[PDB]
């Protein structure tokens, strides 16, 4: 059972949760149906549990790529609009929610990385990456420094990489190249290489981490650093001057950081497709529906044109939906995890001296790729362990020369 | 023993042997060649080991998809007819012995499931699936449900799932895109949830199985079941008043069952290929010859046109051919093994309420590609270490 | 070490880096840059090691074979010679040294099986397979045998099974498709077939290795032997008088080797990667530089058009180049391992009667294209689990 003649819906509480059940209500008292707006722990792992014997929520509210897995497992249902309403969202939104071609999500809101400076000591930041060291000249010496960002971390570092051409998979025709891997290439090796000379010409640390590197910023000690929406209450709290904006081009190019996107699937086991549809489409995304969620906790910068340009009058903002334009978005395929974690010690090993970077970046090309082929393998090892006859665990590995066979036949 | 200068053939009990043998004969006047034929055990597991060291017989008789393992491994020899005899078939049944594209073994039965209804409780077969909910209650309000198989087994289920868009793997051009699995789209969807439905509305028991339901029907409990050719004897000892005919279709559709095509090959070891070429080609598939292994234990419809429309004439071998004629070929690769589990497991957690239509097929697509790739590569790695102990224990230890 | 404003060269101690050495010589008296020949232990594995923290030498000899593993682990540098210089070697050498597009390497040398036969027993070699079991028995007459090869490795026994069509994978673009594995053809099954009669009729023992081999010949027991130039200083040894000529064709078709080629290389961390280049270009590819090299040991054949004419003045080294121009280029890739015990496994059944032609040399496809998937899947537990965590 899921509900039938009314909607259920979840969404993460760390969310606007309380201004989506105001528009729950605003629904309720237009149709006369009832919106039920749910806050549970681990809800993107309750989920996939049960809306897998045909329960859970009509609708779920998630970062897009948790939902590569869940469209995978067959789990939401195909969305249905028409061209005219499609044209009211930023269209590349639309890609962060297709999966083998079918769309599967409604797209909310839009997170991406931006540029933090403090505007007191650098009351105008550099326009491309080329600059920042020779300035680095200026601000070292006056015991300061002029950049600081997590290096333990390929999300942050990987925006320069894919600059110059860098990319982890072939997104063309509305589908991922699994084959076509893009990080051995010309502009993830200039890319990375500039980032490994700084750590050398010692305009940074490869210790760098996220307490660390957050830290510096909040007191005034770098005049620069990367990082997204998330981090501005903090900023905010150290009382320091600060403003946030474009990516520094580098070699010309744009920076292009990963796109995460605030989703609105429907549960393919939901009674009420029809009504959920009616409540996204009519009544959430609107002026009024966004506005309300964004009042209670904000969004960063939203998906339908209409009410970004309203809030686009934050140059925080502004800057944030910027470079989600000049970003790429973010796989929601399996692939993905081995990808990040063959980058993850591409760059640990390429900026701690360990390894080249021609060389470490070709290991997480071949590195990474044999992982893809191991991890179907490693799910079709349980699927033959299971029956084979929310807890829950869960043996789990290792495996090694295992089997096992078949069974007998029928015959007569 | 290589054969050699005579010929020895290979095939199973539950066949006409003798009827054969007796082909053996006629044959043997005009060449003057004898025609040994040994019925063996699990000849479906001897064959592959005799012929691994250059032995066995110089033809083998068994099911299509078999053939695709020895074919595979290298042990039936190419045939060569030309345009002429293969058009004394249903050219149907030579996609059923293709392995990538060339031709490699001779079809003679051919085997789908029907439907078998009681003349006595059901006067009429219905044309549609649709129409069963509905007859259900008509037959239930007298002591008796319409229609009872089982629903354990995919193979039999299949057909209903296959109907509207679903296959196994894709064929193209007498060879196999296994990488192209069609168990996950709307027509398989649509056919699995139908079949669900039809469960939780009590017109059907999930724990039906063959037993059951072979018995119901035979017992007139069930006005309908679906079986293949095999339990026909069973039906006439009943002394139920059955008759058998094309299954029903679906949204329109015709139901896609798994066909067998029974077929005879040649050990590519063999020394007398001309020989046993002949015999088949102008003994065997001739009307006299099936007629005689036939006239010894039946075969149901046959590839050859000829014979096979005189055999119609029971209208029980009749819609065979036909449900054949619309089935979809049984595939003889490795990720078949694979397939079946896969789709044994999403079609009885579809069925218990345990998963959801979508989402139970959602995964054995996913769990076969893996469960395939898995065993095309842990036989291969035993198959390693078994020839490597073999040439070390006897050869490298040989030394002592 | 590890480098800076000067060269320094890698080469196996068994060659002549004496001759290399000298060029240095040569080269560091019109520039004034000195140049190091070393030649280390197991170098072939250290080179891997070092070229990935950025060091070991600034460039590396070794055949073009294990090239492939260096240039997919991006430890060797692009190389850039103009049009005109390619056309100073043979063509097909540039073959050996390219790698998904890129020219990763400079060949030097060329090597292959052939055809040593005895001058005494043999005044003239058969062109040809076929009439081997008629030369055999012709033989056996006076107690001694036609041919005696190792075998026990496919090395030795592919450019037979190759000769009416077999290949390794399939390569038609500086590519090699992998997916195509031609093991499982007509020609190769014949070829194979004619090998496997041959044992079955005494014509040749099914148990013969390398040793066996040398041995027979080198005691002049057996007419012809199979084998490379590295052979060659033995049968001067055991005094016999030999030719190394063409191997025999059969249904036809040229015999088909496997070709290595002795490959120079440019560490990609190398800070000297222009006089690289200038020193290969102008003083090592050279009559002159190779020359001195070839005095220290021979190369064998070489890559350079003007100074192989030189030496193909020995009947021994032309027969070399022209069973290297029948052959196969060696694929360089990881696959080609797994290919090898598979052939090496199918040939040991086929020969020993446990297994038909078709079923051994369809088994081997089974492995070769099942043991090089399972080769990545080894790599990813060891290089993964390992530098991970932990
Ligand atoms: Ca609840
Ligand atoms: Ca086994
Ligand atoms: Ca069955
Ligand atoms: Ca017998
Ligand atoms: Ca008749
Ligand atoms: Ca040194
Ligand atoms: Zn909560
Ligand atoms: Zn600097
Ligand atoms: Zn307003
Ligand atoms: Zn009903
Ligand atoms: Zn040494
Ligand atoms: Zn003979």
């Amino acid at each position: 059972k899921i509900e039938e003649g009314k909607l259920v819906i979840w969404i993460n509480g760390d969310k606007g949760y309380n201004g989506l059940a105001e528009v729950g209500k605003k629904f309720e008292k237009d149709t006369g149906i009832k919106v039920t707006v749910e806050h549970p722990d681990k809800l993107e792992e309750k989920f996939p549990q049960v809306a897998a014997t045909g329960d859970g929520p009509d609708i779920i509210f998630w970062a897009h790529d948790r939902f590569g897995g869940y469209a995978q497992s067959g789990l939401l249902a195909e969305i249905t609009p028409d061209k005219a309403f499609q044209d009211k969202l930023y269209p590349f939104t639309w890609d962060a929610v297709r999966y083998n071609g079918k769309l599967i999500a409604y797209p909310i809101a839009v997170e991406a990385l931006s540029l933090i400076y403090n505007k007191d000591l650098l009351p105008n930041p550099p326009k491309t990456w080329e600059e920042i060291p020779a300035l680095d000249k200026e601000l070292k010496a006056k015991g300061k420094s002029a950049l600081m960002f997590n290096l333990q971390e390929p999300y942050f570092t990987w925006p320069l990489i894919a600059a110059d051409g860098g990319y982890a998979f072939k997104y063309e025709n509305g589908k991922y190249d699994i084959k076509d891997v893009g990080v051995d290439n010309a502009g993830a090796k200039a890319g990375l290489t500039f980032l490994v000379d700084l750590i050398k010409n010692k305009h940074m640390n490869a210790d760098t981490d996220y307490s660390i590197a957050e830290a510096a910023f909040n007191k005034g000690e770098t005049a620069m650093t990367i990082n997204g929406p998330w981090a501005w209450s903090n900023i905010d709290t150290s009382k320091v001057n600060y403003g946030v904006t474009v990516l520094p081009t580098f070699k010309g190019q744009p920076s292009k950081p990963f796109v995460g996107v605030l989703s609105a699937g429907i549960n393919a086991a939901s009674p009420n497709k029809e009504l959920a549809k009616e409540f996204l489409e009519n009544y959430l995304l609107t002026d009024e529906g966004l506005e309300a969620v964004n009042k209670d906790k904000p969004l960063g910068a939203v998906a339908l044109k209409s009410y970004e340009e309203e809030l686009a009058k934050d140059p925080r903002i502004a800057a944030t939906m910027e470079n989600a334009q000049k970003g790429e978005i973010m796989p929601n395929i399996p692939q993905m995890s081995a990808f990040w974690y063959a980058v993850r010690t591409a760059v640990i090993n390429a900026a701690s001296g360990r390894q080249t970077v021609d060389a470490a970046l070709a290991a997480a090309q071949t590195n990474a790729a044999a992982m893809a082929t191991l991890e179907k393998l490693m799910k079709a090892f349980e699927s033959l362990k299971s029956f084979q006859q929310q807890q829950q665990q869960q043996q789990q590995p290792p495996p090694p020369p295992p089997p096992p066979p078949p069974p007998q036949l029928p015959q007569p």
